[PDB]
């Protein structure tokens, strides 16, 4: 068994036999980082890559071949310098890319990064995850105090040990199209980068590929976004999952979804807490105009959106539906907290269909619609609390329809004064606290609109179903000829009311005439009561059996309303026949 | 430390001291795979198993004991042959089963398979995962082109390196009852098998046990199903999870659920795209008739169902409720895509309760009910798109009730002509495009049916709740003697309308009589208005205080309807007492 | 390369060169457990800790430094004693805490426990998981019998090999505040503890920190709870996940949530099946009264709650909302099974808002409210089955509102007799089986209450929308001076009914007066019909154009009801102006 102190020492030692074992103490002698296990290949003439092939310098052929165990490659085993400070401005892009590429060659797995600042941009490859190292965690306080005191005793919190920068202004971690199952975890990404002291790196994570996963990742200081997801036509950009991530200050948005679907954030935060670093929005779902960009099926569970006021900044969480397959962005805010200035912005030009906000908290306005005229077409705003710590309104410049349901919410000091949403939305039970404007429950949903219009038939019946009263009403344009208008049923008593409703000035119809009928199974008696019947502008009526005919007297007096009340013992005899 | 080239060489070497380390270069000399680490046990008398115990041949005592690291056993470390072609018809079942059995013996973990074609059927054991090896991934294109071009530049996609076949026609991976927490990942399973060139292996994964997990697995070419789940009575078959799996062509169904509950598919596909290989259905939830089989609580999230036409094949995704505890299969299609000929089939003999289809896309009919008479009893068909690329209809041979809600959907050219579903379902707002049959919103739900019937009491009230109009109506069978019929309340004005509604021919009742009452807190005045009152067939009335009595004149004229209109300032005085 | 038999021997040997490799056969000589790899540091002056630093005794400098691979430290490599019996009363707390503390120092990972009983309490540290070792699994039965027989053939089930006890009566696993990302898996926790044979350990897992995860963990025999979650003010106690866990018998509750949010249980069970070991509740969500404790956002998916009767035990699953941010505890029971005596208890003093029980099974009462007067304010009780195996009732001592929806359930022999819930809740379609009390569907929801009250306007219209009948009603207190009361619209016929509804004795108003109006676009005709109009106690009316004025005749006769019927052709002319 061969044991040397560095890769340079390995290059001076030849293997005795095929696949002899060699073990390096470190990559660079005396650092304690980068040690690995190698197998001797006497015939190898591949190019020395400082990673998988270690060519012996004192021989014409021969190499020590890296053995990766447990599908984890430590980047230090390719020569990456560990535990560097941010002031060590060393481009290690080529080394890190070698690690990702080589793991992707041998079936995927994990590229482990050490602690330290690393300036090295990487192109993700399928089924490879880049993983950092948490800094040391040392708890504070005794078990007794932790158990007995309600105050905080264990004050130590975890800290990232890996700080991943880019070598230029583009991105740190690019996930190309058709790259699937890649990931990143357990590190912090920083916007400061090689090549410029004033202009930071554009993106932390830029996702074009599919099924990306990130856990315990923070992003801070990026020139555009910490996270940016935009696929391409014809290739999947979907099934992305983020948990325990903190997308912090960025000069445009903390994060942006531009072209993707089926994305989930769980226990992640989005925070613009550096007001001196001016920015644009907080969290932005914004497909680019006049492109095939589309975003839909996004779920944010137990996330925090938090913003402090900043010069020129709009503290909004934007949802922009564009060219989605169903017409809904299917974006759900569940168990989320909007803190500081954070608020939801409807950016849907063709209306926001099925907007979902449930069990969320709002420090200020729940909705702030910048574009006048945008509408939330439908949705459910349930079990939320508007704390009213800042602004006291429900929304700014927002429009909804009756298919937007507001139910189960806690309104602390929430005012709906002069807010048209209060006359548009459906309200169920809600709780009004402090000085909140109490809105009585009111149904404005489309599914129930037939119960709110005047119906086309009206009446009442006996609980025994042997007595019925039904009333219908028709508009009649009468001329001077008698016209059959209706036939009353048998076994019924009917009252017909005829009155004018004419739009003519002076010469319109004037009449209020009651006609009465009672019939058994074959025989009919009628009677009349002319309360008002102008001899020039009134109405003429005539019975032929059970068929009523009407006529006007003067053509200008032509518009009459005819209402029928039918009393019967069975529904079959409850309605007239209109002719 | 000893280092030999194979296990056979290890059998010829004794350890110098207790627990001396030995390293095999390969399992079989010169193959380059399966090498492992062993520890010397001078006292060991166990049987050589070619895996964990390597006995020195020719001695009563002495063995080299395998050292498994990180709960991962490479199957090659039991002699399994790697890198084989599909034409290498080599049964390795015994070797693979030894690895699974041994890992289950020492606490579970992973059995790692190499790249290549492997003919070896395995019985899963608890807490053991079988994992293959991805083939090498090498991306295409420069970072600049990937970032700058909207066209696809990175064209390389991941490929499986492990192709797992069976050694006979049964199944590749059997998960017995009471085997819990097993899994499979990162491989492709193929239906071609040893012993027959014409009859393929029945199943890829056959699951009888509990809490199974599969990720990044494809199934293709199986004689029955790529995936088949059927538990047994008294043992759990539940909590199964599948992600990033592709269940491809099979001669019966791509996958089938027969007896199990709480199963989730996320970002999986079900595809019958080999029409020349005839098949039965696309995806089948089908408990066997006349058994205890039952399937319920199934969620398909962001899945693709895709089928091309094939002779005798039905391109359906079938849901069959049978013996479920709640009467609902609780099957949800969320964010799914039905492509080609794919369509949902209701196969519930006792009705499909709470059918859920949300944010799904349909290339053709959404529903195709093969069995005439089957009903979708209730559910929500929300936020879906019917593209109408193939057939333009909503459904075939399908029946629903008013508790099936159709809302928020996008209907491109969808025709409901002659489709009874349009007269059965509840419709909310929907979007109708092209030549789609515009269905007005209409509520047919059971919960609201009381708003669509005629009420037993009717009227109107003031917004101040100090003025009421209430009307009730009754049928009376009168004889020649007076009978008490009602008592009007105090503090009210009342109008009683009495009219005939008799089924007798010629000799029935004829009357239209209006009675009026006004009372303060104690005093009552009455008045009458006989509009129609036949001297033989009319009605007689008499007041005793506030109690009205009625009588007929001739027995054949006996059926009268009595309607009361009550005007009052308080609800307590708003209704008569019917006697 | 040095290889010695124990750590003790390592302390007696100095390394020859920098970073020489040393390998111990065991930690303690001859045990077969705890061997590890060390690197020589000649300069080291750190303190010997029996784990990471092994100082050579008798020298001022020099130490062997532990090499941890793969982020897994085996506790045996710190001297932990493996495979001990429960009767081996050996405290290993100091060793286990060292392992957790050291892994948290070098970036987190896993502390692997061996098989056996271990008495050792541990304080969790961030991003560190404690993992046990399953006992051996050996399946039973042939593949043929497993595949061909519908009866259970594979009878072997997984067994824990690690049994984790406490060293005293407090807790086994404490997760302090600000400790994040810790976990436990693959072991069993037992309440028996060192120092007392009669008083067991209080808690198995006590969680104060954030983002805890447990999988395949059982807890049994604890004096208080197997699982207990209570955070502190100002620090997150959230995002906790449990899967495949069994919280068994405990002397108070199997598990309790006291101060936490966003907790998920999937495929877990909660079972009090040892009635001889008396207990308090089954599963308890209970913030302490008069504290800042609060619990919300809890999901239980496919869990089992199972209780046998025990003297003094209440077999309840309690939900207590207290000071939650939205007023709803947001607790969901999905796909769950309540077995034996298990039943849900509403323990919300302020009402249980948005109670969710869906696709659950109940062996007995679904709800048992111990505190008389507690209400379920709203919720959805959908797709559940009440088997009626024990008690036949739906609930005990429970109160709901109409915003509690009961729909899609299967009521087997469920009796609602004398249960006020049947008169309070909203009922949709439900299935009534056996001797069950059939409850008709009835809507009692607040959102639709405007369809059940008398409306403030009533009438009927034509399907062509060119004929309308609208009626309104008002209360008038008239004096002796004429008072303008209304103005009838143009282009309409109106019938005004005026009648008394006076509460005065003897001297109240008496009138039934009908007034009629017809107008075209400018001209108006009126008529009157005084059916009742007392000369002393009646009403006076006067028209000025379309404005009606009313006056009384005697001050004591002052209360009049005025009903207006408007007939029109246009909505603009369908209503009077009330003055
Ligand atoms: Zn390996
Ligand atoms: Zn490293
Ligand atoms: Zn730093
Ligand atoms: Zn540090
Ligand atoms: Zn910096
Ligand atoms: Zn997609
Ligand atoms: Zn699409
Ligand atoms: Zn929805
Ligand atoms: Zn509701
Ligand atoms: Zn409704
Ligand atoms: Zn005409
Ligand atoms: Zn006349
Ligand atoms: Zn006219
Ligand atoms: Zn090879
Ligand atoms: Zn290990
Ligand atoms: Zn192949
Ligand atoms: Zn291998
Ligand atoms: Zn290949
Ligand atoms: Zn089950
Ligand atoms: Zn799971
Ligand atoms: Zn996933
Ligand atoms: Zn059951
Ligand atoms: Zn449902
Ligand atoms: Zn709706
Ligand atoms: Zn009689
Ligand atoms: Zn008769
Ligand atoms: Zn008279
Ligand atoms: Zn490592
Ligand atoms: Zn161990
Ligand atoms: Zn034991
Ligand atoms: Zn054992
Ligand atoms: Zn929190
Ligand atoms: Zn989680
Ligand atoms: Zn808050
Ligand atoms: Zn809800
Ligand atoms: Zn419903
Ligand atoms: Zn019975
Ligand atoms: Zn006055
Ligand atoms: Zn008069
Ligand atoms: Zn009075």
């Amino acid at each position: 068994s061969v044991q040397v102190d560095s890769v340079n020492a390995l290059r001076k030692v030849k293997g005795l036999f095929h696949n002899q074992k060699a073990t390096t103490t470190s990559y660079v002698a005396g650092t304690g980082f980068g040690g690995a296990t190698y197998l001797w290949d006497a015939n190898n003439t591949a190019t020395d890559d400082g990673l998988s092939v270690i060519r012996v310098t004192g021989a014409a052929t021969g190499a020590w071949l890296l053995q990766v165990h447990n599908k984890v490659l430590h980047a230090t085993q390719a020569g990456l310098r560990a535990e560097l400070l941010e002031s060590d401005l060393i481009d290690q892009t080529t080394i890190l890319q070698k690690c990702v590429d080589y793991m992707a060659l041998i079936g995927g797995g994990v590229v482990q990064l050490p602690k330290g600042h690393i300036y090295a941009k990487a192109m993700a490859k399928s089924n490879v995850e880049v993983r950092g190292t948490f800094d040391s965690f040392v708890s504070v306080g005794s078990e007794a105090d932790i158990n007995n005191l309600r105050t905080v005793v264990q004050t130590a919190t975890y800290k990232h040990g890996t700080f991943w920068h880019s070598s230029d202004g583009s991105q740190v971690y690019l996930v190309p199209e058709n790259v699937t199952g890649a990931g990143v975890s357990n590190l912090k990404m920083l916007g400061s980068r090689l090549g410029s002291t004033s202009s930071n790196c554009g993106f932390g994570i830029k996702i074009i590929g599919d099924s990306f996963t990130a856990k315990w990742v923070d992003t801070s200081g990026f020139r555009l976004e910490g996270l940016y997801i935009r696929g391409k036509d014809g290739v999947s950009c979907s099934n992305h999952y983020f948990e325990n991530c903190n997308f912090l200050d960025a000069r445009r948005n903390t994060a942006a979804l531009v072209y993707c679907h089926d994305v989930t954030f769980k226990n992640c935060t989005f925070q613009q807490l550096k007001p001196e670093l001016t920015w644009v929005y907080l969290f932005d779902i914004e497909p680019n105009p006049a492109t095939t960009d589309t975003v839909y099926n996004v779920t944010l569970i137990n996330c925090v959106f938090n913003a402090l006021a900043s010069a020129g900044a709009e503290p909004t969480v934007l949802v922009k539906e564009q060219n989605t397959p169903t017409g809904s962005p299917n974006v759900k805010f569940l168990n989320c907290r909007f803190k500081g200035k954070a608020t939801i912005r409807n950016n849907c030009a063709n209306g926001w269909k099925d907007c979902i906000v449930d069990n969320c908290e709002f420090d200020t306005l729940a909705f702030s619609t910048t574009t006048t005229g945008y509408v939330i077409t439908s949705g459910r705003f349930t079990n939320n609390t508007l704390w009213g710590k800042d602004l006291k309104g429900f929304s700014y410049n927002t429009l909804v329809t009756g298919d937007f349901l507001i139910e189960g919410n806690r309104f602390q000091d929430t005012t709906f004064e002069n807010n048209i949403v209060a006359t548009q939305a459906s309200f169920g039970v809600n709780t009004f606290l402090g000085t909140a404007t109490v809105i009585q429950p009111v149904d404005r949903r489309t599914i129930t609109q037939q119960y709110r219009n005047l119906p086309d038939i009206s009446g009442v019946k006996s609980p025994i179903n042997d007595a019925y009263f039904n009333t219908e009403i028709r508009n009649f344009n009468l001329d001077l000829n008698f016209k059959e208008v209706l036939t009353v049923p048998l076994r019924s008593g009917c009252k017909i009311t005829i009155t004018g409703a004419d739009a003519t000035t002076n010469a319109g119809s004037k009449a209020y005439v009651e006609l009465f009928v009672n019939s058994d199974n074959s025989t009919t008696i009628t009677a009349h009561n002319e309360v008002i019947n102008d001899p020039l502008y009134g109405v003429k009526y005539s019975w032929s059996g059970r068929t009523l005919s009407l006529a006007g007297i003067t053509l200008s007096a032509n518009t009459f309303i005819v209402k029928v009340d039918v009393f019967s013992a069975l529904p079959q005899y409850s309605k007239v026949t209109w002719l």
